[PDB]
């Protein structure tokens, strides 16, 4: 684990990480996808075989030996808002159990159904809060990745408020 294990907030392209795995916002087929998807499928191809798997989910494929966690965050154009919380919950308790099995001491993680699964609404409070509640009781140093200067600010806020 990291020594003094912390959150950071950085905008940029999560395909341009400085941490031990990422996490990919990925659609549950396995498909190149948009946005985040997209930049993890040109950067990291090979871990897109047998990466399909369900909404609320999370699945590690390695690209080399650098491991890239699949995770599912639901679409809010589909479900109901209170059916898409419980699920974008448990993708990131999954993401919890994944970064621990891996034994990485950081992880570059975007958030979850902000983008096209946010059913056109301002998901940034609720994905974000969700990513505290699993990563929390995790020791690895994580490094959130955004790509909006408002956005980069108030998560900058929401972490520093806790310290
Ligand atoms: O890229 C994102 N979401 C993906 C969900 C599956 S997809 O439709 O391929 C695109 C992002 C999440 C947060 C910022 S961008
Ligand atoms: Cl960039
Ligand atoms: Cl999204
Ligand atoms: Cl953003």
């Amino acid at each position: 684990g990291a020594m003094a294990p912390s959150y950071r907030v950085k905008r940029m392209d999560i395909a341009k990480n400085d941490e031990e795995c990422v996490v990919n916002a990925a659609n549950p087929r396995g498909l190149p996808g948009d946005g985040v998807c997209k930049a993890v499928y040109k950067k990291w191809p090979e871990s897109f075989k047998n990466s399909a798997t369900p909404v609320g989910t999370a699945k590690t494929v390695m690209c080399g030996t650098y491991p890239v966690i699949h995770a599912v965050g639901p679409n809010f154009s589909n479900y109901t808002e209170s059916e898409g919380d419980r699920e974008l919950a448990a993708a990131y308790r999954e993401v919890a159990k994944e970064v621990t099995r891996l034994g990485v001491n950081s992880v570059a993680i975007p958030l979850l159904s902000t983008g096209v699964y946010s059913g056109g609404k301002d998901r940034l409070t609720q994905s974000l809060n969700h990513l505290f509640t699993a990563m929390d009781s995790t020791d690895a140093d994580v490094v959130i990745y955004c790509r909006d200067k408002e956005w980069e600010k108030k998560i900058s806020e929401a972490i520093q408020m806790r310290t």
